[PDB]
């Protein structure tokens, strides 16, 4: 029939701020699937509110040999400046070596008919991720 489980609620991981712009806003989400504990599915949420619709957005990353990285198919190289739907990209990472490393986030796009290049490294990652 139908049966849940016996036990208290776990402790998930709250979003993480990596990039904040007067118009653009990027958020980081960590997912830890039960089937694969050593697997870390990271997600990105780039929102645009400014009066300049973004296009041809490029999202890249970098990880140390120890870990792995998988670039999944995007959703669209276009972001609505009218609070529409942001872009999301899936990235698989293997941390079986039990080594809590960091992740690099490379951003490259065009805004207001101008070149927008900003690179940063998320060093304020949560402990639960590896722990």
């Amino acid at each position: 029939g139908s049966s849940g489980s016996s036990g208290p609620p776990p402790a998930p991981i709250p979003d993480l701020k990596v990039f904040e712009r007067e118009g653009v806003q990027l958020n980081l989400s960590f997912i830890r699937p039960p089937e694969n504990p050593a697997l870390l599915l990271i997600t990105i949420t780039a929102t645009n509110f400014s009066e300049g619709d973004v296009t041809h957005f490029i999202c890249q990353a970098a990880v140390p040999k120890s870990l792995q990285l998988q670039l999944q198919a995007p959703s669209g190289n276009t972001v609505p400046a009218r609070g529409g739907l942001p872009i999301t990209q899936l990235f698989r990472i293997l941390n079986p070596n039990k080594a809590p490393l960091r992740l690099k986030l490379r951003l490259t796009y065009d805004h207001f008919h101008q070149s927008v290049q900003e690179i940063f490294e998320v060093n304020n990652l949560p402990v639960e991720s590896w722990q």
